[PDB]
């Protein structure tokens, strides 16, 4: 089983709700768009150049098919909810979210267009609780996954249409402040990582959790360790195993080939 040129991109709807782009983006489209542009680049970086049998199972990456920008709160009737509303859900004194709760709700409300893409990603700006910056379904080689990439759906009568579970987010404040590109780049190199099947590197297993003086942490670890180390944009083993064996069962079904298109959706 070796790559197939025509099957080793997995094709990303990115999200960025009203408080991404007013803050992040400072109101505008073209800082807003400038900036996932380059992340996702930075994290395809990382991707395309992991060799996930560490010999030549490798150049497979992510692509933006679309860039999503909601440029006001969403209006709501009592007892509505959605995750682009200008309060946050549950506890509307809160910055933020309960993030598992966002999760869900974007899971919801984006599936129409998470239906047309490989995995979808909300880009967002509010401090989760216990210093908390973003969260993924993750994937799996089971021919019945139902989260991460090429997941089944799960039917909803209520909403009257398929929910797809390919989805993850991250958010770029921290403590009240704007977190560093390169932090941010981790991050969501994070999340994608759980997309793609991979759990948290164990405090356990020291090949996948080295010390400092060994090189630092690789991207599945589960705390943003400060300062950075050479394993910090590198996964581990305990990663590649699991991200392995989840790529070679599902590119088939829902990865595509990497192109530099005019415009992308039609
Ligand atoms: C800098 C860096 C890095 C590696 O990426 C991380 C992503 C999320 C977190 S977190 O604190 O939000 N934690 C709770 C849920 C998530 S998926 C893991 C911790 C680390
Ligand atoms: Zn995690």
């Amino acid at each position: 089983a070796d790559p197939d040129p025509m099957k080793n991109t997995c094709k990303l709807l990115v999200v960025a709700d009203h408080r991404f782009y007013r803050y992040m983006g400072r109101g505008e489209e073209s800082t807003t768009t400038n900036y996932l542009i380059e992340l996702i680049d930075r994290v395809d970086d990382i991707y395309r150049n992991t060799a996930w049998d560490n010999a030549g199972f490798k150049g497979y990456g992510i692509q933006i098919e679309q860039i999503r920008i909601l440029k006001s709160p969403q209006e709501v009737k009592p007892g509505e909810k959605h995750y682009n509303m200008a309060k946050s859900y549950p506890n509307e004194e809160k910055d933020a979210w309960d993030v598992k709760m966002l999760l869900e709700q974007f899971s919801f409300d984006i599936a129409e267009e998470a239906s047309k893409v490989c995995l979808a990603h909300l880009f967002t700006y509010q401090d989760f609780d216990m210093g908390t910056l973003g969260l993924a379904y993750v994937g799996s080689p089971r021919a019945n996954s139902h989260g991460g990439v090429c997941p089944k759906a799960y039917y909803s009568p209520v909403g009257k249409k398929n929910i797809y579970l390919n989805s993850g987010l991250t958010s770029t404040k921290n403590y009240g402040k704007t977190i560093l590109t390169k932090e941010a780049d981790l991050v969501t190199t994070h999340e994608l990582g759980h997309n793609f099947g991979a759990e948290h590197d164990p405090d356990g297993l020291a090949e996948c959790a080295p010390n400092e003086d060994q090189g630092g942490k690789y991207v599945m670890y589960p705390i943003a360790v400060s300062g950075d180390h050479e394993n910090n944009k590198m996964f581990s083993q305990c990663s590649k195993q699991s991200i392995y064996k989840t790529i070679e069962s599902k590119a088939q079904e829902c990865f595509q080939e990497r192109s530099n298109k005019v415009i992308e959706g039609r």
